[PDB]
């Protein structure tokens, strides 16, 4: 219609400020889709976004006009450090360039094959040690977690797993853990309006730039002497693989292969390949123990398939529905990227008789589409059964996308899956879930929801089986 969705007319400079809480984005959102509809302009500050709500909106424009949806857009927290290098906040020729390296230098390295779920398996079985270790305390999961996570994309771009003991390591662990979460609370999702002049400022945002800069530098330190000891003809993992890239390209001066794009990837895929598994089952372990009923019929699935002796292994998952249920239900409840990574329009173009300019931000809500109700009956409660039909086999559902979809999609969609397959079962096998408080006084509700959806700080006990 040559003309943008509609949408609350803005003021100058704070755009819609006044008709949104920082503190809960998507339900002021949601809100306003009520009244305006279920695709929508809105003004974070002076960044211009349409928002796509419900599963239609977003396949119709993420995979029906993929192509002109494909575009990246910003999260101004983490666009402090990347400044548009590295690949996921890359654009265009660099963006098609980082990711076709990234996805073919994974693979190179197991993902998707026999290498990294011997991997995978390897440090679940670190992990239950760990579990076993605390001998039944009632402790927070958090980091157990999130090291063992960790130790797998580690291993790909390091060349090696941490030692659990490492305090370097726990100190990587905890930056990411401060970022992810101000990147969801209110300071956070006021940023993302007005950091032209909030960067400048005194505030949780500079601290969140500290850790940012902290885990920069760790990859600055791990690049500069992957470089002093490289075997141009054998690679040791991810960086080596960049830095031969790097030396074949130096006759190049449009290149997309120098230091910088290395050093941005890395820490993307460093970052990426932690905290949303690890958050996931931080949460799944959560709503388990919130739902007895659930763990019991996974444990009588695990026993029945796995047994007590050998360890999962990802040919498992095919013969066991009711895990897979569960843990897509995780995923679906957990709504872990509610708002996703934002996207741009990469060339004018027209959408549901709308008109999307060039450049165009959009903010596809993946949370509206986890919950949409033509896809789930009781969108709101935490039941396996959303996965499964009558006779109890797995059922897919189109409005599953907590990956997003289309052509910028996650990459790291596969090695996820795997993760968490065989982290959830390897350590449901060993394994009774004891929670500090009674089933009926544990709060599900996230603590805050932002750029993420961070569950509530809890702790619990892991009793032998
Ligand atoms: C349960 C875990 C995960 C969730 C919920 C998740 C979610 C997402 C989402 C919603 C996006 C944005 C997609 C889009 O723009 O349309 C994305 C991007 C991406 N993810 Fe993940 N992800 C997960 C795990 C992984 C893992 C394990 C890695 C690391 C190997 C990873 C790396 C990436 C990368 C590199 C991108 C940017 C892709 C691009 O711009 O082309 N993700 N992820
Ligand atoms: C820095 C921050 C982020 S945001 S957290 C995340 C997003 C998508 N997939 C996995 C983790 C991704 C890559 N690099």
């Amino acid at each position: 219609k040559g003309k943008l969705p509609p949408g609350p007319t803005p003021l100058p400079f704070i755009g819609n400020y006044l008709q949104l809480n920082t503190e809960q984005m998507y339900n002021s959102l949601m809100k306003i889709s009520e009244r305006y509809g279920p695709v929508f302009t809105i003004h974070l500050g002076p960044r211009r976004v349409v928002v796509l709500c419900g599963h239609d909106a977003v396949r119709e424009a993420l995979v029906d006009q993929a192509e002109e949806f494909s575009g990246r857009g910003e999260q101004a927290t983490f666009d402090w450090v990347f400044k548009g290098y590295g690949v996921v906040f890359s654009n265009g020729e660099r963006a098609k360039q980082l990711r076709r390296f990234s996805i073919a230098t994974l693979r190179d390295f197991g993902v998707g094959k026999r290498g990294i779920e011997e991997r995978i398996q390897e440090e679940a079985g670190f992990l239950i040690d760990a579990l076993r270790g605390t001998g039944g305390a009632n402790i927070d999961p958090t980091f157990f977690l999130s090291r063992t996570v960790s130790n797998v994309i580690s291993s790909i771009v390091f060349g090696d797993r941490f030692d659990y003991k490492d305090k370097e390591f726990l100190s990587l662990l905890r930056m990411m853990l401060g970022i992810f979460q101000f990147t969801s609370t209110s300071t956070g999702q006021l940023y993302e309006m007005f950091s032209s002049v909030m960067k400048h400022l005194p505030g949780p945002q500079q601290q969140a730039f500290q850790l940012l800069q902290g885990l920069e530098d760790f990859i600055a330190k791990k690049v500069e002497h992957n470089q002093r000891t490289l075997d141009p003809n054998s690679p040791r993992d991810f960086i080596d693989s960049f830095l031969i890239r790097m030396q074949e390209e130096e006759k190049n001066p449009n290149t997309e292969f120098y230091l910088k794009n290395l050093v941005m990837t890395t820490l993307n895929l460093f970052i990426g390949g932690t905290e949303t598994v690890s958050t996931t089952l931080r949460y799944g372990f959560l709503l388990l123990m919130k739902h007895p009923e659930v763990e019991a019929k996974v444990h009588e699935e695990i026993d029945r398939v796995i047994g007590k002796n050998r360890q999962p292994k990802f040919e498992d998952r095919a013969k066991m529905p009711y895990m897979e249920a569960v843990i897509h239900e995780i995923q679906r409840f957990g709504d872990v990227i509610p708002m996703s990574l934002a996207r741009r329009v990469k060339k004018d173009t027209k959408f549901r008789d709308f008109f999307l300019p060039k450049g165009t931000e959009v903010y596809p809500m993946l949370g509206s589409v986890l919950r949409d109700p033509s896809f789930f009956s009781n969108p709101q409660d935490f039941n396996p059964q959303h996965f499964l039909n009558e006779k109890g086999q797995f059922k897919k559902s189109d409005a599953f996308v907590p990956f997003s979809i289309g052509k910028r999609n996650c990459f790291g969609e596969g090695l996820a899956r795997m993760e968490l397959f065989l982290f959830f079962t390897t350590v449901m096998q060993n394994f009774r879930l004891k929670s500090s408080q009674s089933p009926k006084d544990i709060d599900v509700s996230p603590k805050h929801v932002g750029f993420a959806t961070i569950p509530r700080n809890y702790t619990m006990s892991f009793l032998p089986r």
